[PDB]
């Protein structure tokens, strides 16, 4: 029966059918959002969901047979696998994160549809040639975060009282959001030289970003 | 008479004249702004308005005869058409949106004048080679908008209570405006892990935009 | 005597002497800033100023003789001329703008010193191939500014009650500063669809900027 | 014994060992952050600190013998030298700045590890080809800082009362943070034309930065 199913799976109708449900369930997720719609077509949608997830487990099963080991070595199928598994976990139990994470299946539309795979693929290919810099940066944040925690955490618990607190704040300063009016001016009210810690941080972190950008452009060209 | 008129439309004086009015109506449009001016040269300008729209419906007609089917296949013509059309809709009735959209006619200066067309044409030519990414992103915003609405809309109605409110807020976060001080810090007051939903979102969204820019730059090369 | 002076001006000592005073007066301007220093070396500096400006008028005079018409056709000398003229205007009379504008002479250091001329020259060379786009943009702002003045100036006098008010605000939105929390969220409290006017504005204005950037990189390469 | 030691320093185990401690002291540095941890493994870590700095002064010495004059001519060596030196300065005395600067040792991980050196080296190599612009800009900030101080320092002490306060504020405006809502709008409440000093400043500063980026990108190509 292998080739029998292998012809169903490998078929056109099959994919088109799946890609059909994606956009269908996708639209349903947006309506499941409305408190009103839920009072009307409430159940209609709830059932439509259990249906799709079933149809999708069947599909993922068929695909594994038709691909055996190859499947669990294909990034795209792996995703499809993991994304459907989450959707499988009972509506209740544990936290509703999983209940929310289910919407991640709409990402199935990137997998199932070529071109999308193309862009995503092209974007990710760039990541590798950025890890050296990304690593440099994380070391940088780690070092400055530890320094900030012990330089301002005492009098500024909210923004630097912790290593993670400091990580968050330093990240914020990097995006340049409210860094002066929101964090450094207030800080200088107690530590007049805090600017000696942040301006440099801003320069180094900005310079890198600039370079990083350059890299991608020049390397792609 | 075809060739008779066709020689008027195709004439220099014709274009130069139309371009003359554009800049004139254009200038008079900025005075129509002054509460004071409107108390003096008020009517002068009002009449001058009906005059220009007249002359312009004339011009648009002639052009259609001299071009027939070709006119309604010319992007620039079409624009000129739809922009003068609006300007035609009666001063009253419905809403004043239309009454405001009239100023869109000053865009005719991009049409009537070469060079401007080159830039607009050059800018737009790039759009098509961005649709794969723009689609990817929209999908992304859609998925995260749904998640956010069901994760923070209960306690944060203003920013996430709705799918559309969430779209707006997520766009704001993308432009990085007030994302930390104004949205995420407050959010973490109730949801300590909210940073796990927004930092990644900021990374993905930022990465893409970076790439997209590379593309505009690389492809032009 | 021409060649006599033409040998003084054209000399090395001459330039080095001028470039010397620049950095000298430059440092003096930074001290003239201190309320304290002004209570001590107050006059010392005030005289040192009248001296330099004199020495500089002499210099600019010599240069004109040694160059005649060529002078008033050299951008760099013209600047030097205009910048010294302002410094000439009496300390009193009119407004102190001129009194402040005097500090513009420190820009003499860009003129007098090569390399600086080089960079400035290279930066400005780019401007020309940006005017088409810059023009497009100014038209854009003009049109949207007029629209905003008549769409929100009534209920938001501070930010849109005027054509110029609107120009300023729209510029702010372009730099993306407080555009949502600061201007559009508040605006939507009265005009729920204001986002339909600003998001597009943000996209168009951002797209252009992105392109503009690309241009310079690609054209320079 | 030269070659005897020279074979230890030059050995793999030597480097791997040093790199081992870096990551160890590194990890222990993030725990030294926890108020709690310090109440438990408090001393454990404290002693482990004196141990590492010891081992490191040893390592730095050996290296100097095996390299002599070459050591104090190696940027990376020098860094390792000056970073361990600080870490040597007694826990007490003077200020704890030094006590905090100790964490800078984790930067040794950039030194001791190749690849990291490549990036840092690659990033820095670009700096030199930016000094002409960086000089131009600094001149610019200096001139505008002086002007601003004498134009708004009287009524706006916090942001412009001083040459240095002005430097800080102008830098903030350059990063575009809160420049309108937080600085210029308030300013215009007393000085209606302040927009004539800041928009141009924003244009010049933005233009340059754009170019500077082009340079990093173009030159790498």
């Amino acid at each position: 029966m292998y080739l029998r199913i292998t012809n169903i799976v490998e078929s056109s109708f099959f994919t088109k059918f799946i890609i059909y449900l994606i956009v269908l369930n996708g639209i349903t997720m947006g309506l499941e959002t409305s408190k009103t719609f839920m009072q009307s077509f409430g159940v209609y949608t709830t059932l439509f969901n259990q249906i799709v997830i079933t149809i999708f487990t069947i599909e993922i099963i068929l695909r594994i047979y038709v691909h055996r080991i190859s499947f669990f070595k294909d990034p795209w199928s792996l995703f499809d696998f993991f994304v459907v598994a989450i959707s499988l976990v009972p509506t209740s139990s544990g936290f509703e994160i999983l209940r929310v994470l289910r919407v991640l299946r709409l990402f199935r539309l990137v997998t199932a549809v070529p071109q999308m795979r193309k862009i995503v693929s092209a974007l990710i290919s760039v990541i590798p040639g950025m890890l050296s810099v990304i690593a440099l940066m994380t070391l940088f944040f780690y070092i400055f975060a530890i320094m900030a925690t012990q330089l301002f955490g005492e009098r500024f618990p909210e923004w630097f009282g912790t290593l993670g607190e400091s990580f968050y704040t330093l990240f914020q300063v990097m995006t340049l959001e409210s860094w002066s009016m929101g964090i450094v001016r207030p800080l200088m009210e107690v530590y007049p030289y805090a600017w000696v810690f942040f301006i440099p941080f801003i320069f180094v972190v900005t310079f890198v970003m600039i370079n990083l950008v350059v890299a991608i452009c020049v390397d792609a060209m």
